[PDB]
């Protein structure tokens, strides 16, 4: 079976066969975006400079385009559209050098002035909005949280346990930080119906709340395998035979981005670690402790781990007091 | 009875016989704000031009706007309320083509350039954030989150359950999703209360935490008809002559908008199907997994399926064994 | 016992004997944010308008503030320190008329003039930044949730129940909306501490998630008394003698604000009516349901509610079966 | 035992052997952000104003800056790099004192005004955007939430509890606060595996949802240590000899900032007191509830408290009755 989730995180899911403004600029990628205001900007200036071009030919402004005791254009200097472009940019821009002036002649003109200074004003403030929405709406974001590459199975305080380790990589915490995880495989019902890929939870402890983490130096999630798991029958000889897929989660509000994140990676069965723990990352120091993430995704063999399922466990215990 | 809630997810209730400034910027239509500005722009641009139109008669500036050896206007070439207006524009805007061009002479015009200054610095910072507001906080939210038109009642593993499904339109996670669903209807107590429309809890596995989906592919969200059921007396003849409504949500923080989204839908009594189930929509495909939202809506008949009610089921089964 | 909670949700507490900038831009009022950059502006453009001013006195720019074929001013017509000051302003604010205008010849007065632009733009942000953190962060919030003024004590299918309605005045929803209510009394424990006001809970469903509420129109809160309840032995006749407060709360997403809210209200024991029943503000139309506001808060007789306390009416029929 | 968490909040860590634009923005100081700015702007002042210089040089004029009947500069006034260098400024600042000022003759001059408009109006956005990013997701948080220094361990209506004082300082309220605790210390499994600091839950309950707290004033937080307590068998004899730690959380949305928050604090085994009680920072008056921070830490002995373990005081109910 091909995968659903990859280890970065990534869905392994196409749809087929299937907007607001605002989402789509924080969709479209930069160089489209900082294209497209340009093209907004072009097309009010240009819009505008014609503007202003038809009427410095209409009052007559390109044949006198300074003006005398007599004759006073609507605007001073624009003798062409190459000076009703400069113009046009010069007021929605408002640099203004000035030499082209708005005067008092032609209340059209002083009406367009206005128009453009609105409508200039209103597209800068889209755009300044239109670019925080992007920043701050990033869909690239860092992987802070790292997932190890394996997970095992062992034994912890007389119980076999699935177990998966993870880790923040910035200092800055993680609030209201929970995990989850599920076993992803396609089956068949009782009544026969087909399901694709049914999503099956594996209890990391949301009962009573520990699947509530306080991750500052990397914890190792706890999957105690009993009665109510599925992996209960499932033994290391089933595990190369099996072909499952093991979704892991954590979601948290990350203060250093200050938005909610879904930390995701996925475990093969083949990616499973029978008879292994992972290498201890915390070191004592006397001043202050230390994480090294070198050893992060390390593990070592416990051969007296029982290769049998948690079922088999608990089948010999019932039959030795008989 | 009329519906409380509607398939895209409205809700159908008026309320009568019944504000911040930062909400209802939020909530006046875009040409009403784009309005609201522009009026914001003249009232102070006339404003002011007046002011310094005074100025400029008071002074003497109107009979030798350019000045001379001896007189030397406040502001120069404010020869009309026109110049006073261009030259008030040009100050607030920040234009400033200069042809009008404030002096050293009057204090007064000094002080009066400086306060329109910091007026016109005021007001395009409330219009950057009044915008910004309203595309960050958009009353019009796209429907990423999908709802199937049916519900439909079918035996999963053994037990009687009512399913509706949930799909993502867009390939951007939902963070900590999780369903909730209604019963809507009106009833009275035991002690004659009239309640106009009691909502109930439909359970899709709150307790154990199973109501937190992990919404890649569409999901199908099942709800035992059990003891605790309110659909536990309901049989499929009932289902016909029974007069309720379903409210099914999907609440999650969307990554997309990066903001918590509500999802709704309805299935009245006589939009659910017994004896139905969905068209798989997940397919395998040697690469990758792919959604095929056509087959979305879409089910086919069990006619295997139990006519009767999952009370019924259950009392068969009682006397069976005597 | 005075009041911890008001109606309208404010606490009635003073702390005695007892911060970032972010924050204190959003406590400081409007009209003194205002006058406080205001005040940033003039600090900025008097220091640079003096700066201009040394410069021009220095260079000998006062005598010939024109300049000729040899002598060229650092920036033109600065005559006195007027000129200095709206040169310093013209600069900033970036009108730049320009009859002040700076030329090649200082170096100095060429730097002052990439300063200044520097710390202008660097003023202007902060200004922005600091009004729409103002505006998205008010502490004047309009009271979208409303509370009844009263709760009441009734039968509810066989059961002795507090209740208290709660109702969005908004038609904009209310996201994970859930409930909560506290009792709030001062008590003495059995090994002699007193508590000054010691919080208890009133349990209004959490357990199994019925504290969650879908409110569209007007939802009533209920709470059992029973064996698990504070109220469990008080009977109407203790309810005129009882000092105690009841707070309740309601938090939730608000899509209208797009942040969280805790909505609160409170009921003495006096304020409780014993044997009452909330006015139904949903009546059915054939088009279109509607909730009636003017009846939110209106009760009605109930005489066949039972004057005892829970515990008493438990206590009876245990002894009825004897 | 070294310290995980101080008593401020700060985590003591330290990675070894171990990004987004957006994320970095808002790490990088305030001093090095408006740095980097200012050298954002030179270089594109200066590369521009190379440009207009360039330009200035093969079409001639620096030989004739001011043109004449037949000659006509790109942009007038530009006789060095000087002055190209002020246009450029000029230009991209949009102050535009106009002396140096853009002509109608050369079409790259014109397109280069252009750029450089679009260039500059990005750039400030980029500004005025990563600014409030720095505002609004500052590093430094002022602590509305305080920590008693010491917790304590006290009888309680009959059981044995750890206690911890929760105050919040300012007003401004805290919306879904909910508590946690930690026990952190290293230990070995039953099968020899080494945890270098092994996390384990003081409940504080989470389960009926009393880890909920309505924080007015400042709360006393509750652990009843009983069987399923790690403080079970801990005695007073037993707390001076034992080397353990206790992290006190508290997670809540705090209305004042707008954002989530989780306060921090420690006690280690040595900084909690075996028989004490908090000093009543909650005082009746006749207006007005008031609390004093001065008698926040403060505590006062119980000599009548058990100084053996709660599991000892259970061994000896059990052993009177026989
Ligand atoms: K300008
Ligand atoms: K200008
Ligand atoms: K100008
Ligand atoms: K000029
Ligand atoms: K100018």
């Amino acid at each position: 079976r091909n995968r659903f989730v990859k280890k970065n995180g990534q869905c392994n899911v196409e749809f087929t066969n299937m907007a607001d403004m605002f989402t789509t600029c924080v969709d479209i990628r930069w160089r489209y975006m900082l294209l497209l205001f340009s093209l907004a900007f072009l097309v009010s200036w240009l819009l505008f400079g014609l503007i202003f071009w038809l009427i410095a030919l209409i009052h007559g402004d390109l044949e006198n385009p300074g003006g005398d005791d007599t004759f006073k254009p609507c605007v001073l200097q624009v003798n062409g559209f190459v000076a009703a472009f400069l113009f046009s940019i010069e007021t929605q821009t408002t640099i203004g050098y000035g030499f082209r002036c708005v005067t008092e002649e032609c209340p059209l003109a002083v009406f367009m002035v206005v128009v453009q200074s609105i409508v200039g004003c209103i597209i800068d403030s889209f755009m300044i909005d239109a670019i925080m929405a992007k920043m701050a709406r990033p869909k690239k974001r860092a992987q802070t949280l790292l997932f190890s590459h394996n997970a095992v199975v062992a034994m912890r305080d007389g119980k076999l346990c699935l177990m998966w380790r993870v880790g923040n990589l910035r200092k800055s915490h993680i609030v209201e930080a929970h995990v989850r995880a599920q076993l992803i495989k396609p089956r068949i019902t009782e009544e026969g119906e087909y399901i694709p890929l049914d999503q099956i939870d594996i209890d990391v402890g949301f009962d009573k709340g520990l699947d509530r983490i306080f991750l500052v130096s990397p914890i190792t999630i706890l999957h105690e395998i009993n009665e109510d798991s599925p992996l209960f029958g499932i033994s290391r000889q089933d595990l190369e035979t099996d072909d499952f897929e093991i979704v892991v989660i954590l979601e948290g509000m990350v203060e250093a981005t200050a938005m909610t994140t879904q930390a995701r990676s996925s475990y093969l069965a083949s990616e499973i670690l029978w008879g292994h723990r992972f290498e201890p990352v915390l070191f004592e120091e006397k001043n202050q402790y230390k994480v090294d993430y070198s050893h992060f995704h390390k593990t070592y063999e416990v051969p007296s781990t029982p290769r049998c399922s948690a079922k088999d466990l608990v089948e010999n215990k019932f039959l030795l007091s008989n």
